């Protein structure tokens, strides 16, 4: 491998004194002949031969944005294949044709302003880098200088600038192609003649990008939502491949392999993915993570991810070369069916995804804390839950695009990215301000709507530059208190998550806690249920509290019982919530929605109608239920029990609130769940009563870790059970009677 | 109940303006008639009638120490029964007889200096308290003043002094009868006429005693060894009963109920208890915790503890009255047989006791970290292990008393209470001092022997006054890193404990870690095994490292195998330890022992031969094995595998050391166990190979909590398993092959 040296205060690999070193080294060159003859890889080579053809004037848009370049055609493809051919034959004149065909265009290329033009520019730099490195020994001394100058000229055009001192290192445009693929690629190629570019680009990557990613990688997830995952993660994977193939091995935390597992857990039976962050909706074509699946699966030799890639093994034209260079065509492939039904993502996330299966009958439930906010495409949705069953039931509302506009739309700023769009909690301080001066790249606004929701972190709702700035700022939004699933790893009866999300809100609250308990009921009539226990303490009793439940179609409210159904688009799922706390005498349950109220925010509706032929299921939503206390008080508690079944189901389980000693709980089906009445650690004896036939499965939470003793009807049932630290919980089986717990 | 009021800066209950309030209130008085007619409580009443008889001159010792008074006879018993009779009949002249019979003696009683005389003095005060309170309405005004004065005179004689400002509040004489029973009792009785005594005595209890006990109670154990448990804990239980019966409810952490469970777990099949702290040995009569079992069992209505009491329901004479007053004769009783085979005691202890059963064939293994030292009767034994099977095998060596002397003996100071007496670790710094100027009440010595062991905390090896001083001192000796047992709670295949005990030693070390893994092999030929993995980093490579294994009889050393047998006193157990690390080329294994070397400490043997007719089995020990590296180095590791079986078992389990990627481990029987090679958190992929037939049970420790993936032979075995925070472990079954773990 390469030598690692301290450059500008950081340990970094130095590009080896050898060519090629871009995307491969000498030793992989002889294998190109074999990859060429590989059946699997010859469609992709044929594709590249076809890309050599120039655009047809009748198809060339007037605005050539990133899509025009990413759909790479013509000269740049031709020179790349000459460079490749020179690699494989070393015929001097082939290397000459490559160099002479690209040099002049590289020097003079101009790019009219347009959507993400830096992507087109950067791709043009990559073509130059490929030739420079692959045909290096054919370069004349003057040609070397000309390339360098051209490379600098182009780099100055990028959003990150050159030096690359602009934008952000965890999110934003600089967390995409420009540094991790483009600048890096060129830096490596021209290092021997002009080391500055590498020193600067890789310097920022190693100092900032790598540090931030290695920080959250261990919890196997990403923070930009289910769409931005593609572009953002794809680029992490480019840096991974580029530096590895350069000879620096793997520079990322190996946990990087399992990040995409999240996308797998979130796949619906209808080809789409569970919502999260900036996303739009469609029902016309399945959603794919092709490139990340290719790069991650082929590097880490992961069959689950390769299965993901193989669903649609069709890369964007500009990435075809990298599939040809890097794809592992001998790697096996695995359906997700044998994967455990729940997966936990820890700090700084605190996320649980829980399923009842892997097919068309599976319930898919998401529960989130959010210890930190990464902003950009992430939403202020700490504490949010989302449930899908034969259709989206408890939904993550709003849409990224629509009639309102794009990223900068009032809809994004005032609803979509805000708490009120999610199944979370609102405490309304009428005098609270929400500074948004830093949000977006244009059409800025000083303040966003007051939604009674969570803070906008950063300098006017704008992401920090790096982890350094992030940790020193106000981006902490929560603290994971407890978590766990069991008793079986494979098919857990329950999935538990608790967070303190006080830090997500302003000083308008003193304490905001949420405990999720999802139940896999192992039952046909009623496959699943979710229990949500909330403690909210406002600094002013007069700050109105809201508990939100979003849906597509209009909910039915009958007393304490809310029914949500899917009846469209082939969806037939149903959701029924029993409101337990506050009690009947202190509970107001209302629904807001329909046209003019689908995106309602204390006065104003932030209209965002679907663009033509998009979101045919209206998953952006139209309705929400609001539960609010009748009486103004500082401290309040929410207790809600959601059941999930087919919409034709008439008889669900009856729910009982359990009132015991120091505990409040729920009993439905054959399950019992308890929480501390004040949602604090129970460090003293407590107890409650159970009435009902058969055997029940108990989950007791909020318990001081250590040895507990369980008595029933005055007699010892379990002489000693252990509550553990990660969940602070007890699980056991038992029948009806009066229970006592000793600690 | 009573009113709680804040006296001298603490919240504390005020004695009610009513009599009686000592040991009972009006409402329990009518029940005394029933208790009198209770069959179970008649023998105890008859006993008390017999105690009324005075000593016979031919039996009165010339030194009347605490035993002379605790074996209470004569006048004081008579007046107590007259007070009791007055309670039950309210015949004015009975109350008068009680008062007039005791008043003189109380005023003039003198006590010649002798062993723990404060115990006799305090008992005399209790008799006065009983009369004063129970016969209060018969007291003349001048008699009240006389009592008060007499009570003060007597209280000034106590070791704690009066005011009770002397000695210690977590250990020592002041953690016995004098405050928690005696001063407290008198204070309550005379509160209306002289509240100072209660204010002062209860003051210290509530400010100091209670705070310290409530601090460690939650982990259900005690810190003074298996003998001092009686007197020390009994007195905690007196304060419990006295304040409760006064009307203040339970002032202790309810965790108090389960402390004695420890004694139950440590009971051998021969009637004795596993060693720990200051203890002596006998094989003539079973060991009992009668009084603690009585008070704790009857107060908390615990059948397990009542069973303990009923084994020998024979209370010391001076405690007969309290059995009559407080014993629950209707309470049920339980053998320990249904109790889980392992029990964990957390902070500030970090102790695991693990068994294979509850009868004559049970192995009993103890594993200790020690996060703090309480001194007094506790030993400097952080990291120590002890194993019993059909006899004491890996022993806790030395003896409390013997030819050397008592508490102050050179044997106690230089061996018994020191690391070298235990199965732990030594790092010999030849220039280290061990200050002992504060140890003991007499015959003080400035310095104790250098045993290469653990520090002597406190001001010259003397306990702190209270928790306040303790936490601010140098009494921290360890940190629990991980713990756990499973997979089944009832009959765990493994019991795991890991601690960093660096703080137990001086700066002569940088790092000292010990991981215990006990295996219940569920096997007739070889019931159990213990694996011990040690990391030791010295500040000077030249500081000789020792790994200790103590035994009664002479060990056999054959290469890397050490065999220890019991062949005496009906004991037939055997221990075989396979030394894995250091390896053969860096391992020295020697034994020291026999006469002149049984208590050997780098130059000197601290002889302590048994007193006549004591320790028939010589459990004080005679031998130890020392394992030391051949080469001087700063960092060293010990890996030792102990198997346990009958001394007739000829063939044991073959032991294999597992050398893998980032991990070291053990394979024996059907068990696989691994540790981080540096005993650090493994946060990267790791692997190793397993060769052998059949299914194996795996326990991988030192892992980063999160989702792990297990492959073998290059294929997915387990797609996702969860290592939890408390144990940092993975557990699963598998057959032979090449294993790889991903995180
Ligand atoms: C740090 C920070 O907050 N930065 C903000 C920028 O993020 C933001 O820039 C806008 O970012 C969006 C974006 O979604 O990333 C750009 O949208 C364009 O690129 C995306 C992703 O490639 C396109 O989206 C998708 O289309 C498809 C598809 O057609 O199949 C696949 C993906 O799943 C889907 O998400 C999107 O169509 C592009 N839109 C264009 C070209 O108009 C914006 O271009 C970009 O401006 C700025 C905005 O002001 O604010 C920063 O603060
Ligand atoms: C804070 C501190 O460190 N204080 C030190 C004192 O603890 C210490 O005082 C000595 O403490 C011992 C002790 O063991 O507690 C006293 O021993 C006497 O009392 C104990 C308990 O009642 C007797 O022990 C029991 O004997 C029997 C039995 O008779 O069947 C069974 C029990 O299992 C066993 O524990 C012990 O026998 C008593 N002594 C005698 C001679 O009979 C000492 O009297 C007491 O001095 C002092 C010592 O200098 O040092 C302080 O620093
Ligand atoms: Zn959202
Ligand atoms: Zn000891």
């Amino acid at each position: 491998d390469v030598v690692w040296k301290d450059v500008d205060g950081v340990s970094m690999p130095i590009p080896p004194k050898t060519h090629p070193r871009l995307y491969l080294r000498e030793q992989q060159v002889p294998d190109l002949k074999n990859r060429m003859n590989d059946p699997k890889l010859k469609k992709v080579w044929a594709d590249m031969i076809k890309m050599q053809e120039d655009w047809k004037p009748a198809d060339i848009p007037e605005v050539k944005d990133f899509r025009f370049y990413f759909n790479q055609k013509g000269l740049t493809v031709r020179v790349e294949l000459m460079a490749l051919n020179y690699l494989m034959t070393k015929d001097p004149k082939v290397g000459r044709e490559a160099i002479t065909s690209i040099i002049d265009t590289l020097e003079t290329a101009t790019f009219k302003p347009a959507g993400d033009i830096s992507r087109g520019i950067g791709l043009f730099m990559v073509t130059g880098a490929i030739v420079y490195d692959w045909c290096y020994d054919q370069l004349k001394p003057e040609e070397k200088t000309r390339f360098v100058k051209a490379f600098v000229r182009l780099a100055k055009m990028l959003e990150c600038g050159y030096p690359p001192v602009k934008d952000k290192s965890i999110v934003g445009a600089a967390s995409e192609w420009m540094i991790m693929r483009d600048l890096l690629s060129v830096g490596i190629a021209i290092y021997d003649e002009f080391p500055e570019m590498y020193n600067l680009a890789a310097g920022r990557f190693f100092k900032e990008h790598l540090v931030a990613r290695n920080w959250f990688y261990p919890s196997h997830n990403y923070h930009q939502g289910m769409s931005a995952l593609n572009v953002r993660f794809t680029n992490d994977l480019f840096a991974l491949w580029i530096l590895d193939r350069m000879g620096a091995g793997n520079v990322f935390n190996p946990g990087q392999q399992f990040i995409l597992y999240d996308a797998i857990y979130k796949r619906r039976p209808d080809g789409q993915i569970l919502a999260g962050g900036d996303v739009d909706y469609s029902r016309k074509k399945p959603k794919y993570y092709t490139m990340p699946a290719l790069l991650a699966g082929s590097y880490y030799k992961d069959e689950y991810l390769n299965y993901e890639f193989l669903k649609d093994p069709n890369v964007e034209p500009h990435c075809k070369l990298f599939e040809f260079l890097w794809r592992d065509t001998q790697l096996g492939s695995r359906k997700p069916d044998d994967l455990p039904l729940s997966r936990y993502s820890g700090s700084p996330f605190g996320w649980m995804i829980a399923r009842t299966g892997w097919g068309p009958e599976s319930v898919i439930a998401e529960m989130k804390v959010n210890e930190y906010s990464f902003l950009n495409h992430q939403h202020q949705d700490a504490g949010a839950f989302q449930i899908y069953y034969k259709g989206p039931l408890a939904i993550d509302a709003g849409s990224y695009t629509g009639s309102s506009g794009g990223y900068n739309s009032p809809h994004n700023k005032n609803f979509f990215k805000r708490t009120i769009a999610h199944n979370s909690l609102l405490i309304y301080d009428p005098k609270e301000t929400f500074s948004s001066s830093g949000y977006g790249g244009s059409d800025h606004t000083d303040f966003a709507a007051n939604d009674g929701g969570q803070r906008l972190p950063g300098k006017g709702w704008i992401a920090p530059r790096d982890l350094k700035e992030m940790l020193a700022g106000d981006f902490r939004t929560g603290k994971i208190l407890a978590q766990g699933f069991g008793p079986d790893n494979q098919t857990p009866d329950y999935t538990y998550l608790k967070g303190d999300i006080t830090a997500a809100y302003s000083a308008k609250v003193k304490e905001v806690k949420r405990s999720f308990l999802f139940l896999n009921l192992k039952d046909a009539k009623v496959p699943a249920a979710m229990i949500v226990f909330d403690k909210v303490v406002a600094s002013n009793p007069d700050f109105k509290k809201f508990w939100l439940l979003h849906s597509i179609e209009q909910p039915e409210i009958k007393g304490n019982q809310i029914t949500i159904k899917r009846t469209k688009n082939g969806d037939s799922g149903m959701l029924v919530n029993t409101a337990l706390l506050p009690d009947a005498a202190n509970s107001n349950i209302t629904s807001i929605g329909g046209k003019g109220k689908d995106f309602w925010v204390f006065g104003t509706n932030y209209t965002n109608d679907p663009k033509p032929g998009t979101d045919e299921a209206l998953e952006r939503g139209e309705w929400r239920v609001e539960i609010t206390p009748k009486k103004a008080a500082a401290e309040d508690y929410y207790l809600n029990v959601i059941q999930i079944a087919d919409n034709t189901q008439q008889k669900l389980h009856e729910v009982k609130r359990i009132d015991g000693d120091k505990v409040v709980g729920v009993q439905l089906a054959d399950r019992i769940v308890t929480f501390s009445k004040t949602s604090e650690t129970v460090d003293r004896p407590f107890g409650f009563s159970v009435v009902g036939k058969g055997t029940f499965k108990f989950v007791m939470t909020d318990l001081l870790p250590g040895t507990w003793q369980v008595l029933k009807d005055g007699k010892i049932l379990y002489p000693a059970l252990s509550a553990k630290g990660d969940d602070g919980a007890l699980y056991f089986e038992g029948t009806e009677g009066t229970y006592r717990f000793l600690r």
